[PDB]
């Protein structure tokens, strides 16, 4: 019966339903567990489920010979070595799809945040603030930026992207897009408009990044990129915090190159920073893009189905590096 | 030449056309008008330009034996007494429609805020809890609600209900509204079923208030409608704070009749309340609703406009209490 280390307490779902085809070990504390930890504990495993936290790389493979499938409990798979997972002939699953309406959902939440000064005003009323000055209501107060029948760009036009794009229809928006090539069909259902990035860049009211990170998309929206985006704009990171400078944005919302950022995603995580943190124009949240009930649910059920079908002989339904099916046929 | 007093430093275009054709006095202070000050200046008056703040009542109208017109700076006039300045020949004129916009955004803005924990989550980011904390990302971390595909109920279904349930099409929402009467051609154009409001209540994920204050509509979300509600639903308020009994609201917060409230507007202005604040599952904005710089540009346009249609004996545009004419011809 093969064994499968779980590195987090994943919803119960998941874990029971696992249970029925393997031996399972869960990674009980809240915790990330530690690299010495993970690297003793895959020694013995068939399978693992993983965090966006573990560093799956060659010293992971090396440390566990029988390894034949990692389940990452995410969309995102940047923590994975996946070339030298498909050498090995090692299958690596990911969580698409049941997540990308809590994400999509997130990204509006950070736009209108920040759109609308909503962090700000809560602090001014929940700390008196309001009260003590006496003032009710002035036609100057928190004036925020208008979103209805703007332009949103949002880069990164796959399943999240796309979702963001039918919210912003709600919005009765200009949609532009773009992606590593044109998506035909979205634009006809979406109205969306491909531009290359530094047009997407000027003529945007609202950007929001949707991509995965990689050797192209690291510090995409660096200074020369926010240059480009109007003083007036409010940008929004769901993606990964690496897509952008950090550096280059608080100069950036300090300066006034551009209005306002919600963000979701950080270059370190968790984290600090003083100059960033103590800016009225910048909204956080502490990575929490996918945080649904119903999304970590599902996340929790769809990496159980991946590692039971390769069980089962059948190729996971959410493979990621489908060249692993020339190396080595599905099953432990 | 007619003297108008403007009881707030509203926008320039506003004041500057209404320069062009009366004799204008502003109001420009950053605290409200005194009553005291307000019952002093409007003694030699023919039109007023009035906000929110401002409760213009018999008192008022003995004052100011040459009113003719009062345009308030807002689609609500609650703080207006309707019946009276009728009996008196007094027009009463308001704002709608270009606010629609904003202060739909802004419920918007509340909605997914209060679903998704944005307030409570930038304060564990910017306080360094997160980063003290050491975790980075968790399975159960800050799971809020779900919005895409929901059932939202909108109470109150005119011109910011609507405008409401535009933006909730592009979330795939179910969408239920009540209101005094049927709106069949916005059933059409929006996909919205009607409900009466106790049927609204017990099915909606999601119910945002757009209704003026009236003696019907006086703390209509009270404790008995806040129990039909489901314990997993979220409450916005965008409408006035008196819609809502605030110390039912507190207890179905605390108990867990509801999961979690966006308030615009309180039934004092400012608010401050220790019970409510101390709550994390509330997410509280100080009236800014109409707050961009467009919505409040159109407000000062569309007053001046009203007071200059009523001085070449027109009709004004947004008189509210039309059983006027047939006391008074327009003009002074
Ligand atoms: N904040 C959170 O909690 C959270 C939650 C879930 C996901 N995420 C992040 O969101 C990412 C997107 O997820 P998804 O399901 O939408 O993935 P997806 O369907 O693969 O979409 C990614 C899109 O990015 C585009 N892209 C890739 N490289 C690009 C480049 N260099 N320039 C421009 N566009 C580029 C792709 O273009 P092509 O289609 O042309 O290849 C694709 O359209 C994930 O990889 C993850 O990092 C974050
Ligand atoms: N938070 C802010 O900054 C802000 C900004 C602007 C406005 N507001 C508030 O929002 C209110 C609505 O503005 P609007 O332009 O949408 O007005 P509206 O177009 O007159 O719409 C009001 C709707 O409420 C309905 N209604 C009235 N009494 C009701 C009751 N007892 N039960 C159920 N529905 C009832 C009306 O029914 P019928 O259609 O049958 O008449 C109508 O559908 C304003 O009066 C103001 O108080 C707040």
């Amino acid at each position: 019966k093969p064994k499968v280390l779980i590195t987090r307490a994943i919803p119960e779902n998941g874990i029971e339903l696992l249970r029925e085809h393997f031996e399972v070990e869960v990674w009980e504390h809240e915790h990330e567990i530690p690299r010495e930890v993970l690297l003793e504990k895959v020694k013995d495993v068939d399978a693992l489920v993983t965090m966006l936290s573990e560093k799956i790389d060659r010293e992971v493979f090396d440390a566990a010979p029988r390894l034949r499938i990692v389940a990452n409990y995410a969309v995102g798979y940047d923590n994975i070595d996946i070339e030298e997972a498909t050498k090995r002939g090692i299958y690596v699953t990911n969580t698409p799809d049941v997540l990308t309406d809590a994400t999509a959902d997130l990204a509006w939440a950070l736009l209108l945040a920040a759109a609308r000064h909503v962090v700000k005003g809560d602090k001014f009323v929940r700390s008196g603030e309001w009260k003590r000055r006496g003032i009710a209501w002035h036609p100057k107060m928190f004036l925020g930026y208008d979103v209805y029948g703007k332009t949103i760009g949002i880069v990164g036009f796959g399943r999240i992207g796309q979702a963001i794009a039918k919210r912003a229809k709600g919005f009765g928006m200009r949609i532009l897009y773009t992606a590593r090539s044109r998506k035909p069909e979205a634009e006809k259902e979406l109205g969306a408009e491909f531009k290359p990035l530094e047009e997407l860049l000027r003529e945007s009211d609202f950007v929001v990044l949707a991509v995965p990170l990689t050797k192209e998309t690291y510090h995409m929206i660096n200074e020369e990129r926010l240059r480009l985006m109007k003083p007036t704009a409010v940008l929004v990171n769901v993606a990964r915090g690496k897509v952008v400078d950090t550096k280059a944005l608080i100069r950036a919302l300090k300066e006034g190159w551009i209005a306002a950022a919600g963000l979701d995603v950080f270059e370190e995580e968790p984290y600090y920073d003083e100059e960033l943190f103590a800016l009225d124009n910048v909204v956080l949240t502490p990575h929490i893009g996918s945080a649904t009930f119903g999304a970590r649910e599902g996340m929790a059920e769809l990496v159980a189905k991946n590692l039971i079908a390769f069980k089962n002989g059948e190729v996971p339904p959410t493979l990621v590096n489908r060249e692993v099916l020339k190396v080595r046929r599905p099953g432990f």
